[PDB]
């Protein structure tokens, strides 16, 4: 509670942004002469303040295109078969109660499908909209009535949320996403250092936030582009794939540390004093790797791009002297008597992994290398001080 | 469309379930004698007809208590704050929009904390009845009708609703996650052949949706404990639990599976030539280990226990001819010259990497096994045919 708020203030912002918004919409009510037909028609916009305000600008204003896209198409349908009904003549109520039956299993049948699994919200509103006006006495006058105040209070709502949401304190999905990318470089070094020296020692949500995040990346790049240029982001279309695209690069070098993670709580296991013949190089390859790794997350916070020098020198010459001291010593690893105990041979064994583990993500980093100047050159980066 | 309700019939039987829900609903209301003042209550049916079905019954049944225990607790705060308000006197007004405010700041900030991140439900329904109450005239008399209209036509929707879904086809939670496991354990199987198929030829659905699925898992078993007692699951207290750990004890194990294909998409790789010396062994493992998995998917299903004999001697037996042909013939991944190019040296100690896997994927099944036998010793499995 406390603690929550204090470490995040935006989330009382967003609170007391609809605590405001239903203040408002209640003054506008509560301030016109007493009248009975009027406040019962209030709680739509209640309803409406409630439903309509999301956490991000560009959610709101999609939510807002389907859910008025499946409002128009239910109220077309509706007034394009009423009337085919008025044609039956006394045999009216069956064709009515025909119809609601065969939308009913259409728009159950079509919010089930893997592609339509999102929009949801457009197909609830679509049949709660047909159905409310097969059943209400379309022929009736008092229906045009009250549909007609229905939609005012529903639009009097959404005036008030989408106002109190736009002009105070406004949240963007494309800061979101731009801070995400650098979170996950910055774990993925700390993940990479943990798994070294808890292997060299006489984790988990670092690589995990990274492997485990692709659909929040995408959801916040389907918003972000609804919005409107601010701040850093000025053009009218900003490469918000190139972001997907090195966060992808990140989590194919991320696999290797999840796989080094699992090899120290595998239940073969390598004598202890058989793993310190070969520190001092396993840990040249992790300092190195979390240098680059935290260098690459400023440059990208800063929006800022690579100098002359090569940043992949180091770490290359560390897993070149890796290699060479594995070939110097490579005898402790297989049993020489028998070229022509299970348990034995299967843990002498088990050190080559490790090191053929660090070798290969060492040798994955170019990739993300090369996504990072793609990056810096399609979103236009200023030149490095 | 049509080819997913011919593969799945199920859907189809949901969706014509809802539709006559719904024409149930329109035909109690088509029949009654023509009102002005009924057609204006009728959308409430419609909305909790449209609101309260689900596809499972423990989840129509804990969803309808939670939305109950927040309509009525809204329903308490209201009744006992108006009465606070009416002592006020004058400045009644202020101290109605000083409350509003307050709750909906609570209400707000205690649905996104993150353990109550699946009851978002229970609160908004709370919000939305405590609104209502307050900027509706509490003071008037046409407020009581209104409310104990609305109320009766949204228990009539209820009703049906439940009525509807529990005595037609009703679906149980409890065969979707008894089915699951079964279709993970012949998944994980299938992922095993194709990996060593692909590493010896001259699989991602498999381990991805065990590896993604105790979120799946444990959902339906917090629903399918609300369900009584049917069919083979006749006792009270079901062990739902059981079949979890089983699942974890896979994903354990599936994990390996994951770091082996891993081990074909890598930069740095063998030389064909070489790989052709171990095909036979590393064969039978595979061979034995999709066995293994597949007759243990066929004791889960058939609700049967093991037997006299030994499930692991054939696995075991592979997995140590496979250690004394890689002793015979290890001067083929190290350099004996060097003994006191880095590419060569890697691409001969990336074959060692494989071999280890997978004698680590085969000295993981002992805890699966394990966690089968107690399974089938919680839910008294029948003695094997
Ligand atoms: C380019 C312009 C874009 C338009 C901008 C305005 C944005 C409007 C988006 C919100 C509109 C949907 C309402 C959402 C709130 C809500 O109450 O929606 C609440 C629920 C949805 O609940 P959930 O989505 O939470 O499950 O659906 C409804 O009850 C609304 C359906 C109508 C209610 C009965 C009134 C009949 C309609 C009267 C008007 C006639 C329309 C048809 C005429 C042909
Ligand atoms: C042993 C107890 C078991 C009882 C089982 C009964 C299950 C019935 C649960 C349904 C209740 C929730 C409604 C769901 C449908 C819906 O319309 O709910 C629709 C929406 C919920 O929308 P979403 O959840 O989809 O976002 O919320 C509402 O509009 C409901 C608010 C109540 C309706 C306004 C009128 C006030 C209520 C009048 C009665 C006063 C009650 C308080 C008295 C103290």
């Amino acid at each position: 509670a406390w603690e929550m708020g204090v470490s995040d203030p935006r989330k009382i912002v967003f609170s007391a942004k609809i605590g405001l918004a239903l203040t408002i919409v209640a003054l506008l009510i509560f301030y016109q002469e007493p009248n009975p037909d009027l406040s019962r028609y209030s709680v739509w916009a209640i309803l409406t303040v409630v439903v309509v305000f999301e956490f991000t600008i560009g959610a709101t204003l999609s939510k807002g295109f389907n859910r008025a896209l499946g409002t128009l198409s239910a109220g077309g349908l509706a007034l394009g078969m009423a009337e085919l009904s008025t044609l039956f003549g006394d045999w009216e109520e069956i064709f009515c109660t025909l119809s609601i039956f065969c939308i009913g299993f259409l728009a159950t049948f079509m919010k089930l499908y893997p592609s339509m699994k999102a929009y949801e919200y457009g197909f609830r509103v679509f049949l709660l909209t047909y159905c409310y006006i097969l059943i209400s006495g379309f022929r009736t006058g008092q229906f045009i009535e009250v549909a007609i105040s229905r939609f005012l209070l529903i639009a009097l709502g959404a005036g008030v949320s989408l106002g109190v949401n736009m002009f105070i304190y406004p949240i963007w999905a494309g800061e979101d996403l731009h801070n995400l990318v650098v979170k996950n470089f910055m774990n993925v070094a700390t993940s990479l250092e943990g798994c070294v020296n808890g292997y060299l020692r006489c984790v988990y949500k670092g690589y995990r936030s990274a492997v485990e995040s692709t659909s929040q990346e995408e959801s916040l790049m389907s918003f972000a582009i609804w919005e409107p240029p601010h701040g850093p982001y000025k053009s009218f279309n900003y490469p918000w794939k190139n972001y997907v695209k090195l966060s992808g690069a990140l989590k194919h070098c991320a696999f290797t540390v999840m796989a080094l993670h699992g090899c120290i709580l595998s239940e073969i296991q390598a004598p202890e004093e058989r793993r310190q013949v070969f520190r001092q190089e396993l840990q040249r390859v992790g300092v190195e790797g979390a240098k680059l790794l935290r260098e690459l997350g400023e440059k990208v916070k800063k929006m800022e791009k690579l100098g002359p020098v090569d940043l992949l020198f180091e770490v290359h010459l560390a897993a070149e002297e890796l290699q060479h001291k594995i070939d110097k010593k490579s005898y402790l690893l297989v049993n020489s008597e028998c070229w022509e105990k299970t348990y034995e041979s299967a843990s002498a064994l088990s050190l080559a992994t490790f090191a053929s583990l660090l070798i290969e993500f060492v040798a994955r980093l170019q990739n993300v290398v090369d996504a990072f100047k793609e990056l810096s050159q399609k979103a236009n980066f200023k030149e490095p001080e």
